DNA sequence: GCATGATGCTT
DNA sequence: GAGCATCATGCA
């Protein structure tokens, strides 16, 4: 039942034909620098599959495939361009990304593979790459005759499935989403992660140090206190020493035992010096484990970079996600871990990082979906509206909103933005789930056109099973019919969440997009780095600052046209950390 | 070695 | 709330 293919040895004209399936494949998780194990083209001529040495040495097949005019189709074509752009190879006219496509048909599939994109069409004839590769320790590139049918395989599943997802896209009106969106972005990530971000590893080191004498000296006070040591990071020994030999109360239980989380811990404080303790010392450990002792594990040794691999087919959101590192959640709240961010430089002499951010473009996209007038105004005016959210639900003048008081606001909006549960507005202020539900009804009176919108919303996720966003993501609810409370009441707020969230995600990837452009046209050197959800980070001379500033914001803040502007904040800095 | 729980960082 | 990590702990 075996596929019929050609084993080449060297590189034909055949192979080389205007359209074909191509995979290029890249068997380690993390692609950069890593090894291309086999390539596999299948075409209108036929099947072929060809050794990575003679194929990527053959000067017509690099042609080939840095030719625009030759359009192929494949499946995480980031994965293939990035590691060919280790090997000095340009990869051009990917007009089809599987990957990208089952992603956008439906992101709650969780396709990772060929397989699992084909099965979505009712297509097997292909096996899924962990069965084949096998994993963790057990992981393994497969003899030729098995990597070369693999691979064949995999590039006949994507050349026959290539119209039956065009057609449903289109469907779906989303084709528009794919080819002009998602797949230039594909590039776009592509250039970004291979460029990587230059680190000060010394700065580093010099924190690491420092913060080992700091862990020493808090993890002896709190043996000293704890009258023995134990393991600090163990919630069970902890326990045992709170709840037990300090008799501390328990507010808090878990699955497993009594809560240790800072939450719980904030409370306790009062009760034993030991408490603060800890509380310094998971601070100082977070900064260590995690970021320092982190970040310095995947930096490249000989250039001192860091390349990141954002995963543009996970969310049901449509942001894009970071890892390895995860360069999206960097410390910044608190002075001590936001210092972590001096370590993040430019990669070259008298270069800066420029830094823009959208400003609450999550409520402006609410204000613009759900048409509330009261919403709108207050971004037409430009006010705080952390401030203004206050005032009305409050009912107080602006000279009357007290810190206390916008704090709390502020929750309120935290939680419509990522659409929190009213339990779980109640948890981040710390009141009773009814009173925090008392906020929101207050809310609601005050921004009736967003409550109309919360209420509608749920309302045609039930009839249609889905919610779209302002480029038509998809995200299907499935759950929004559940007869169980809590399954219901998260679908519901996803069907809230998700237009808002979405459609920010889908605007920030367009200004991407519209950026690049505008820096090829101007000719800058300038070039994006990083997206971390609402902002863009670019290094460039720095005798480009000036026209950053002007150029940046107008891109970002352009992307799209609402019933409301879009605001951008911007800054320069020698650092990351400085880029505020 | 590897799965899962408790924890905590960002937006 | 999600996605990404850590370390500890159990088992396997
Ligand atoms: O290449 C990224 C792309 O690959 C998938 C699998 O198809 O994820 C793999 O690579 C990621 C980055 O190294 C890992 O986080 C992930 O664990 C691994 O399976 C896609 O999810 C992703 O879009
Ligand atoms: O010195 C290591 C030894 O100490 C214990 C406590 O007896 O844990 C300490 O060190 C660990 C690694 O530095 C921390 O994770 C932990 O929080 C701290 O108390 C033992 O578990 C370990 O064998
Ligand atoms: O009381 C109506 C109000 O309830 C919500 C949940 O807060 O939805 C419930 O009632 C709907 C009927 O109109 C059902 O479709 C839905 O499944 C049920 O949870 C709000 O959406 C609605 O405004
Ligand atoms: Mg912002």
């Amino acid at each position: 039942a075996k596929m019929a293919f050609t084993l080449a040895d060297r590189v034909t004209e055949e192979m080389l034909a205007d359209k074909a399936a191509l995979v290029v494949e890249v068997v380690e998780e993390n692609y950069h620098d890593a090894p291309i194990v086999g390539i596999a083209v299948v075409n209108e001529h036929g099947r072929f599959f060809l050794r990575p040495e003679t194929a990527l040495a053959d000067p017509q097949f690099v042609a080939w495939l840095g030719d625009e005019t030759k359009k192929k189709s494949m499946f995480d074509s980031k994965r293939a361009a990035v590691a060919l752009k280790w090997k000095g190879i340009e990869l051009c006219g990917v007009s089809f990304d599987l990957l990208l496509a089952a992603y956008l048909l439906d992101p709650a599939q969780g396709v990772d593979d060929v397989a699992a994109a084909a099965k979505m069409k009712q297509y097997e004839a292909v096996r899924p790459d962990e069965a084949v590769y096998g994993k963790g320790a057990k992981r393994a590139v497969p003899d030729e005759p098995v990597l070369a049918e693999h691979l064949v395989r995999k590039a006949a599943a994507i050349w026959e499935l290539e119209r039956p997802f065009l057609d449903e896209l289109r469907r779906n009106e989303q084709d528009r989403l794919l080819v002009e969106l998602e797949q230039p972005l594909s590039s776009i990530l592509a250039e970004m992660e291979f460029a990587g971000v230059k680190v000060d590893t010394k700065r580093l080191e010099q924190m690491g140090k420092e913060l080992a004498e700091q862990l020493g000296t808090v993890e002896q006070r709190i043996y000293e206190l704890a009258g023995q040591e134990f393991n600090i990071n163990s919630p069970k020994q902890l326990g045992v020493i709170l709840f037990e030999k300090l008799q501390l109360p328990v507010l808090k239980k878990t699955k497993t035992g009594y809560s240790t989380s800072a939450d719980v811990l904030e409370k306790l404080a009062p009760y034993h010096e030991i408490v603060e303790n800890i509380l310094h010392y998971r601070q100082l450990g977070k900064l260590q484990s995690t970021y320092i002792e982190g970040l310095l594990k995947v930096v490249r040794p000989d250039t001192k970079k860091v390349h990141t691999i954002f995963n543009q087919a996970l969310t049901q959101t449509g942001r894009l996600s970071s890892t390895e590192p995860n360069l999206q959640n960097i410390p910044i709240r608190l002075e001590e871990g936001r210092k972590i961010r001096q370590a993040f430089v430019p990669s070259e002499s008298d270069w800066l990082i420029f830094a823009a951010d959208y400003s609450q473009i999550e409520l402006r996209v609410l204000a613009h979906i759900a048409e509330d007038d009261n919403l709108m105004e207050a971004f037409r005016r430009d006010l705080d509206i952390h401030t203004k959210t206050a005032m009305d639900i409050f009912q107080v003048s602006e000279d009357e909103v007290t810190p206390n008081m916008r704090r709390q606001a502020k929750a309120v909006n935290f939680g419509i933005v990522y659409g929190i549960s009213d339990y779980g507005l109640a948890q981040n202020l710390n009141i009773s789930r009814k009173e925090a539900a008392e906020f929101i009804e207050r809310y609601f009176e005050s921004f009736p056109g967003v409550k109309r919108y919360m209420e509608n919303i749920v309302q045609e996720a039930k009839q249609k099973g889905y919610v779209t966003t302002l480029l038509h993501r998809r995200r299907y609810l499935p759950d929004i019919t559940s007869r169980n409370f809590n399954v219901r009441s998260f679908a519901e707020r996803m069907a809230m969440n998700t237009p808002i969230q979405g459609s920010a995600a889908d605007i920030i990837k367009k200004a991407m997009i519209d950026l690049n452009a505008r820096l090829k046209e101007e000719r800058l050197q300038a070039h994006l780095l990083l997206q971390v959800h609402d902002e863009l980070i670019l290094e460039a001379p720095k005798e480009e600052m000036e026209r950053l500033c002007r150029l940046v914001p107008e891109v970002m803040e352009q992307a799209v046209t609402l019933r409301v502007p879009l605001k951008v904040d911007y800054h320069y800095g020698s650092t990351w950390y400085d880029a505020k």
